[PDB]
């Protein structure tokens, strides 16, 4: 079964591109890496970094998450994000999303061993 790990690579990592080219970026990447398959997810955040650069992110600052657990860190560095949220006229199965490009913070929560990010909590 998939693990958190590569949970977390599907839903937000897209080393890809270096930013969303189009109003289009969240519709498409939403639907393609499964994220609207058994309803639309309402909000999700792509990285547009290298993956080593996020693992990293374990390491450097540590702070509570949203919800007070201890195991989250947040990047030294900004980084290009992408903004995925549903508008209103988003209806399962049609999912749809406003993109908006973003240069900041991740805030990340890390677990296993290695120790790697397993969920995004917020962008700062």
């Amino acid at each position: 079964k998939e693990t958190a790990a590569a949970k977390f690579e599907r839903q937000h990592m897209d080393s890809s591109t270096s930013a969303a080219s189009s109003s289009n970026y969240c519709n498409q990447m939403m639907k393609s890496r499964n994220l609207t398959k058994d309803r639309c997810k309402p909000v999700n955040t792509f990285v547009h970094e290298s993956l080593a650069d996020v693992q990293a992110v374990c390491s450097q600052k540590n702070v509570a998450c949203k919800n007070g657990q201890t195991n989250c860190y947040q990047s030294y560095s900004t980084m290009s994000i992408t903004d995925c949220r549903e508008t209103g006229s988003s209806k399962y199965p049609n999912c749809a999303y406003k993109t908006t490009q973003a240069n900041k913070h991740i805030i990340v929560a890390c677990e296993g061993n290695p120790y790697v990010p397993v969920h995004f909590d917020a962008s700062v």
